[PDB]
């Protein structure tokens, strides 16, 4: 069995600074197991919770801080 694995792309993490705040930040949620991220790839390895958070929440954190975000999974 495994969480809702999304590592969606994740844009405007311009830096290591902007990485680990995404990070701790996402990680607030109870709805996620797990967040990796990095600027390298422009990605969020997130495993997000489907009883507590859609991906749509991720997002709304990610805009809310200052950043941008696409699934590149989509299929
Ligand atoms: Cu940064």
């Amino acid at each position: 069995m495994g969480d809702g694995v999304l590592e969606l792309v994740v844009r405007g993490m311009t830096c290591a600074s902007c990485v680990h705040k995404i990070e701790s930040s996402l990680t607030k949620h109870r709805g996620i197991l797990y967040c990796s991220v990095a600027l390298a790839t422009n990605k969020a390895h997130i495993k997000y919770d489907p009883e507590i958070i859609g991906p749509r929440d991720i997002i709304h954190t990610i805009e809310s801080l200052g950043f941008e975000a696409s699934l590149v999974k989509i299929e």
